[PDB]
């Protein structure tokens, strides 16, 4: 009972079929008719009938975005399907919203399609809506939105008509709106009857109106005479319960305050590529936004002006509830301790973004004087020595790593001009746990003093940099640290008898983490590594083809305590005995993909207890060891995915095996004796070339008698011989 | 008589014959013995006895190096033979010692990069004609072996370069007719007055990575044990009076002794980088004593952990009368001002000023006025903010600038700065700049006629891997006389729906002559049409030439009267209109759309363009070639076609096209050439063809073509190792050459 092409799973009581990228030409009727969620996306689908979805009663959710990569769907080709919630049809080109659409859809999106007409025949009998989603259609000189067609939708609770020609704003919109997404409509006037009835709105999107082109990944023009979108006095007077504005890219020159006069619960506020460098040094809107918590001002800059320093207005003091605040592109010289004095009493500001400022010299100990940060972001700054469903106008990702970020207070100052850590760099800052200095061409000698002023750090990123650990004393002053980042650092300092010396290594009684990937070590001086915390440890991109001569052979067994090694990129093409053997026994996952293995002794492996994975992918393997079981008793993982195998050895910890990509023709009989209890739940083995002839016979038969085995992308298990079934399945054989 | 494997060239009244790179597992017996000049460099030679080089007589030059190419086994005398050999390389072939038996007529031997850890009397004293000896990289045993008096016999010696070798002291008793030593990297700690006693025309010293200050080194690098020096004498060059060149680079000077330049007037290059002089240079005592010096190299001399706000340059820098570079990088300091250069104002000859890679924050550019003959302003890698063994490995040997920028005049490197847009006081109170460097800036700028101002006179301006935004079409108006403009690798920043990209700028130049917009990723244009009467060269390479070609775009470059090469690469094109290719420039000399996915080419359009002498379609996909090109074009002098798809070559193709001299037809399908397509009875004077990398059939079909090949020996087929036969199994892998 395999299922084909449908990789069907259960998920919160409720089978689902996965269907999605299998190039698949028409609706296939090979699926469960227990299935509740089917997703066909990045299909060849190019007609939806009543035939369809037959038998398929229970069907709650269908996903067909993306098909063909028009559609021809007929005229009441849903309706049959009566417990249908959410159906999703984006980039289809439909010139017409799709009639005879059944009455129980509460979610339904129409994203990236030919649609020009808002017809009451394809909209008004759905009066169970809460999401549409009719975004990027007319972008028709504008689009026709019947009078009223939202109106009998009494239950919809979000309506995206973003990137489309309107114009203006849809007459007769239900009071039960809480989320309106109006971006990038062309809407260059708002009036006062816009939002008449819109008092339980909660979201209110009116960007990309009257824009400031600024690397837009989308079409951009300006207004004309570089005019702002021009928003009435008393537009916003019946938007009591607004929590969300977003005015970015509006070309707005001067806020007027009225616009907050009766909207207290606003939570986030985004006034991004505007011109307001006048109203940040007035302010007089900032008075009424008492519950802000995210403020966001930034790309604001006056073209051509390089301003010694930021001119904040003393309103700032006036955001009580301030949380985050966004000056990212406000482009200055300097940042001193009195220009951020209206910000110095906000007791929940904790994350500040000065990103991209170019800001030459910041007085550090400003940041003392904060009562409650937490993020510090000034990367791309001048510091010297001593997708329709994204946000494309807001920062989303997370500033600084999460991972960083949750050791304490961060601080960002990558792609700047440290070209050496000064011995003033670090003083007058608060308890600094979590530091970026990637990017910043820094040749530091670490002698054991550079971050004495902030000791309690414990994740430390110097990736893309040039810096000099060969002293012992490297980096001790940080004895709490715990994560280290030197990814891509190209020693600029090299000694014949010195470098690579990792001594500094040994010193730290609490680093779990050590990346030293792309450091390009060839050469090592003690020639161990020792350390009785380091958990995992990152060698990739290095030179371990040169170092295993017989001085390194035991480069990592003081790793004591080490369970991940990623020894990938190496160049290895022939690990020596003696070499393996000294890898610590402590081990559970073992990386040596990507690498020019020809061959791999899995005899080595009994001195392992613990490895539960071993990732050999990537690699010019051959032979395969017909004795596995006697070796290793643990290895629950095995990826062997492009490699050069061409057969499977004949003859219960190993639940998961990657053979795909590989130069098997076939799979014998003896091979396939599972009468033990080996616990097998994954094998993959898409990508190589099989004969489907009668040799395949026996492995068919073994896949209908072992349905839990999981064989994931059946139709990407493909025989190129013979001629007759070249392309076709190895599920699809006589 | 067409050679094989050595392609042979004739060469001041000598033949030489190029027989490297071609997988030779031994010497081939097939070289003409009218050579002179035999390189087998790059090859799979194992051995070489008296018969390798039998019956070649007047053999003057051989060059073996790398040979295995991943030891050399050479038997004694193998050489004695050849009485006419002068020059002979034998570089990175693992000897073990120096071959024995060499001709005494050797005036020119290099044995770098090998195994030689001896030098013997056996096998260099018997060699009295030598005037060059390269023995660098041998020692790098513990310490190399030099005979005493081993070089004394070469009395005709004027180079000896040991350089990469453990030395520890300088070999005694050195010829007196020296005039270059090189003791580069030689782990010589300590100068005395008797290492250079008999030396008065020693002309070159280089001492170059005795107590290396290691930093950036391509080869292995260690210091002199709690940062030692290398200890000079006070009279070490006391009788070197005919010194040129001094290369104390990587010596870890910290002093530098007035004394040791008191019988040295003629000293010309002077190189002191790597060292810790920030010291010396402030005090300078050296200075005085070298009125002749013309490049002084202080380079990467820095403090490490400082950061000054000045560079101290002393006094003494104005006794340097003689001075036309000075080259101080790697100083490192925040501000450049006036008075910090004064010691320099009033050299008449300095011409070249390099301060890259200072960090520098702040300049005066007013400063630059006072010099009295600058030339080349050196400023990259700073912090201005708006408004192969046989090298010198420690010199910044390439020019600082291009060459064809600085040939209009003054010229200025602002490269790698920090000038995210053009400041209104960006270029007030500099000299008359005729070449600017303002490539990798992040230079954001919208360019609108004013903002080169103040430096008019540009003519070769570089804006390379910047963002800028030149839709004005006034954008760079305000420079006259601009003649070359680089905007490549230009990412634009605030692209306008239909504004951008708008060209209209180009038109205002009366002089522009040369334009390249490469991967400026140009999907949409603004009328649509580029006007230039003076534009000569446009390099329109990695573009977006299918989106434009595929109504309103056809005669995108019609209005370049004057166009001579066009640079259509990169572009994706799959079919180029044929409306769109007949609105071309008439004038066109070069048409360059190579790296293309071309399907079809309409040769026929060809009659069009009665001066274009070069059409280049390398990387492409192109099927069919037509067979009547002597009736569309009368000019084509060269045609490249390879990297493409053509399995069959039309008959008549060669016939009546007498311009074409060069075609290039490599690594393409074909299988084999009729005897129809080879009617060479017309006058057609074709001297090269390439085809090297088809899939030929080396059956009895490609014997009428071989038929042809000795027949018209005129016609250059180069890489004959290279033109290799496919089918059958029996000549697979052996060249076409080597048919029965
Ligand atoms: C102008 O400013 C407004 C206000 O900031 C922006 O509005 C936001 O727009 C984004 C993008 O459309 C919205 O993001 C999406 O939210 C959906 C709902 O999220 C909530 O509910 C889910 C549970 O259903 C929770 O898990 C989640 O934490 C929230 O509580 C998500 O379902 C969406 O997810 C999908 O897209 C993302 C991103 O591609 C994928 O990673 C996911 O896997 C998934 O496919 C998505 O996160 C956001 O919710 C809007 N804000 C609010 C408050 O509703 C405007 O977009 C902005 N305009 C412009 C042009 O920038
Ligand atoms: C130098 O080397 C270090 C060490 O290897 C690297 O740091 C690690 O980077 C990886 C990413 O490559 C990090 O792993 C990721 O962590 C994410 C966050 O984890 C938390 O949240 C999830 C829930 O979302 C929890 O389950 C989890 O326990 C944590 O609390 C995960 O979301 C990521 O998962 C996704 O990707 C993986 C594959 O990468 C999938 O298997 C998952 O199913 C999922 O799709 C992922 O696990 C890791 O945390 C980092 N370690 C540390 C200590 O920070 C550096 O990135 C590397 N530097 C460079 C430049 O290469
Ligand atoms: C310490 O400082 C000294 C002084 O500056 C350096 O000495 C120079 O070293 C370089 C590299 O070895 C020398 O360069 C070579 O010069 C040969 C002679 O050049 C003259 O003669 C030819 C005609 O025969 C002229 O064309 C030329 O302009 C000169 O007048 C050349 O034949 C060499 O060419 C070969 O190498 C180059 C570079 O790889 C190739 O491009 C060529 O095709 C060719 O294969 C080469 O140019 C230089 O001459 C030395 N100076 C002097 C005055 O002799 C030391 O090298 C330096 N030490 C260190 C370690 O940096
Ligand atoms: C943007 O576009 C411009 C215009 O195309 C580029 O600038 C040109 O770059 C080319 C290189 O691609 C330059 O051509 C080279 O010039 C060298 C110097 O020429 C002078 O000296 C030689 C003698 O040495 C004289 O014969 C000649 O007449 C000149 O007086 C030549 O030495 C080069 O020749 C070598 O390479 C070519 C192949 O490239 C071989 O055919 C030769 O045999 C030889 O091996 C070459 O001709 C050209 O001069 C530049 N022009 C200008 C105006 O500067 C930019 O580089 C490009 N920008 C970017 C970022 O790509
Ligand atoms: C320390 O600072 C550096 C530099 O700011 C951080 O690197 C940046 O990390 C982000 C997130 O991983 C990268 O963003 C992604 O880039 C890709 C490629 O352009 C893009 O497709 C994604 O949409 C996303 O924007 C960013 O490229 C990368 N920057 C560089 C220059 O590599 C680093 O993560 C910081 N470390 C910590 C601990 O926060
Ligand atoms: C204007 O300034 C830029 C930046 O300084 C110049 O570009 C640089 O040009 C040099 C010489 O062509 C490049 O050097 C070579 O780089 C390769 C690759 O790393 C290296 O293998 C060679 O040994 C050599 O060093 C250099 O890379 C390039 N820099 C960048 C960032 O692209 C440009 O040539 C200047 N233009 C003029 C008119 O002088
Ligand atoms: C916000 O104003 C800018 C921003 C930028 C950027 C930039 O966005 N960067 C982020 C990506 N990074 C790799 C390079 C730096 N580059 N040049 C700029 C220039 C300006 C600017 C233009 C005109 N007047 C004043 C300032
Ligand atoms: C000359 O002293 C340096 C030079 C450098 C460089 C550099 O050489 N660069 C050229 C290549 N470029 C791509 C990046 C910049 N990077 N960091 C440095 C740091 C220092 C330095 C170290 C310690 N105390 C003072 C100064
Ligand atoms: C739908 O699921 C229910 C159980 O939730 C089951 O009783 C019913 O028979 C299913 N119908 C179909 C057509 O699968
Ligand atoms: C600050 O944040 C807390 C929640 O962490 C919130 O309860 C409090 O009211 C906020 N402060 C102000 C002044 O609103
Ligand atoms: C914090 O800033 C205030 C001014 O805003 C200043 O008076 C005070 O001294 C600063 N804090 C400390 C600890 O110096
Ligand atoms: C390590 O740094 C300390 C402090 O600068 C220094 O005393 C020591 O000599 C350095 N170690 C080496 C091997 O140079
Ligand atoms: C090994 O590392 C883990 C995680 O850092 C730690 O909990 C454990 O105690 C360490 N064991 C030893 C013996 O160091
Ligand atoms: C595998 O390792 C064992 C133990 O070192 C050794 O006896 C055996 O010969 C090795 N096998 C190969 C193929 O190297
Ligand atoms: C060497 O060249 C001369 C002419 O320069 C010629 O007379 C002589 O015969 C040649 N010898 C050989 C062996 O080719
Ligand atoms: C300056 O250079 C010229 C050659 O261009 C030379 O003749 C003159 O002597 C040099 N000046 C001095 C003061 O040596
Ligand atoms: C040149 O510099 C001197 C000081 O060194 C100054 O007095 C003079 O005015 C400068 N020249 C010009 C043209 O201003
Ligand atoms: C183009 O440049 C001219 C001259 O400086 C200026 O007057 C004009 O406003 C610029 N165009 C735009 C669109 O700003
Ligand atoms: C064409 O360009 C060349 C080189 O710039 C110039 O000499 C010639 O006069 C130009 N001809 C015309 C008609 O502009
Ligand atoms: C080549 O161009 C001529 C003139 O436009 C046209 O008649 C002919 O059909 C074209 N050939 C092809 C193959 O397009």
């Amino acid at each position: 009972s395999r299922s084909y092409p449908c990789d069907e799973k259960k998920q919160n009581d409720s089978v689902i079929a996965e269907c999605s990228n299998r190039r698949l030409q028409e609706v296939p009727q090979t699926v469960g008719k227990y299935v509740t969620e089917l997703d066909l996306s990045d299909n060849f689908i190019t007609h939806i009938t009543n035939e369809s979805f037959q038998g398929l009663q229970n069907l709650t959710k269908i996903n067909l975005n993306h098909n063909p990569n028009g559609l021809n769907i007929t005229d009441g080709a849903f309706l049959n399907l009566k417990n249908l919630r959410e159906l999703l049809l984006e980039d289809n080109q439909l010139p017409q919203i799709p009639s005879g659409l059944p009455e129980s859809l509460t979610e339904l999106s129409l994203i990236q399609n030919n649609i020009y007409n808002i017809t009451k025949e394809g909209i008004s009998r759905l009066i169970n809506l809460k999401n549409l989603y009719l975004a990027w259609n007319c972008y028709c000189e504008k689009t026709n939105i019947e009078d009223g067609v939202f109106e009998t939708l009494t239950n919809l609770e979000l309506l995206s008509l973003s990137f489309n020609s309107l114009s203006h704003v849809p007459p007769k919109l239900p009071s039960s709106l809480r989320k309106l997404f109006l971006s990038n409509t062309q809407i260059k006037y708002i009036s006062e009857e816009d939002f008449k009835g819109l008092i339980n709105l909660t979201l209110l999107d009116l960007s990309g109106n009257c824009p400031r082109c600024f690397n837009a990944p989308f079409p951009c023009v300006p207004c004309d005479g570089g005019a702002s979108i021009n928003i009435d006095r008393f537009a916003f007077q019946n938007l009591t319960q607004l929590r969300y504005l977003n005015l970015s890219s509006t070309s707005l020159r001067k806020i007027n305050a009225a616009w907050f006069k009766n909207m207290p619960h606003l939570k986030v506020l985004d006034l991004e590529f505007n011109y307001l460098v006048g109203e940040i040094a007035s302010g007089a809107f900032l008075t009424m936004l008492p519950r802000l918590e995210i403020l966001d001002l930034s790309f604001n800059y006056i073209k051509g002006s390089y301003p010694q320093h930021i001119n904040i207005s003393r309103n700032f003091s006036k955001l009580l509830s301030l949380r985050a605040l966004h000056l990212r592109g406000y482009v200055f010289q300097e940042l001193r301790e009195d220009d951020f004095q209206p910000l110095m009493q906000l007791p929940n500001l904790s994350t500040i973004n000065l990103g991209i400022n170019f800001i030459k010299q910041i007085d550090f100990k400003l940041f003392q004087n904060f009562s409650n940060l937490e993020i510090i972001y000034l990367s791309e700054n001048r510091i010297s020595p001593l997708d329709p469903h994204s946000n494309f106008y807001h920062f989303t990702r997370p500033l600084i790593k999460p991972q960083c970020a949750a050791y304490g207070k961060a601080l960002d100052l990558s792609l700047n001009s440290i070209f050496f850590i000064g011995p003033n760099q670090f003083e007058n800052l608060p308890d600094i746990a979590c530091l970026n200095l990637s990017a910043n061409s820094n040749a530091q000698v670490l002698s054991g003093t550079e971050f004495s002023a902030i000791p309690h750090v414990k994740y430390l990123d110097l990736t893309n940099n040039r810096l000099d650990f060969d002293n012992a004393s490297a980096l001790t002053e940080l004895s709490d640290l715990e994560v280290l980042d030197l990814s891509y650092n190209s020693h600029y300092f090299r000694i014949a008898g010195v470098t690579h010396h990792l001594e500094f290594i040994q010193n730290f009684t609490n680093l779990k983490v050590l990346n030293l990937s792309h450091n390009n070590i060839y050469t090592l001086t003690k020639y161990n590594l020792e350390s009785k915390s380091l958990v995992e440890l990152v060698f990739s991109g290095n030179r371990l083809d040169i170092l295993w001569d017989n001085r390194y052979i035991s480069i990592f067994k003081g790793l004591k305590n080490l369970t991940r090694l990623d020894l990938s990129l190496n160049r290895l093409k022939h690990i020596p005995n003696e070499a393996f053997l000294n890898l610590p026994a402590s081990l559970t996952e073992l990386h040596i993909n990507d690498n020019m293995l020809k061959f791999f002794n899995w005899t080595l492996l009994q001195q392992f207890p613990r490895l539960e994975l071993l990732d050999l992918r990537g690699n010019k393997l051959l032979f395969l060891t017909d004795s596995l079981s006697d070796f290793t008793s643990s290895l629950r993982t095995l990826l062997l995915s492009h490699n050069r195998i061409s057969h499977l050895p004949s003859g219960s910890s190993l639940k998961h095996l990657d053979l795909s990509s590989n130069l098997l023709k076939t799979i014998n009989k003896s091979a396939l004796e599972t009468k033990t209890t080996t616990k097998l739940s994954m094998l993959e083995l898409h990508g190589n070339p099989f004969e489907c002839t009668c040799d395949i016979g026996d492995f068919r038969r073994w896949m209908d008698e072992h349905l839990n085995v999981k064989i994931p992308r059946l139709v990407d298990v493909i025989c190129a011989s013979p001629g007759d079934q070249r392309g076709k399945s190895i599920v699809s054989l006589e």
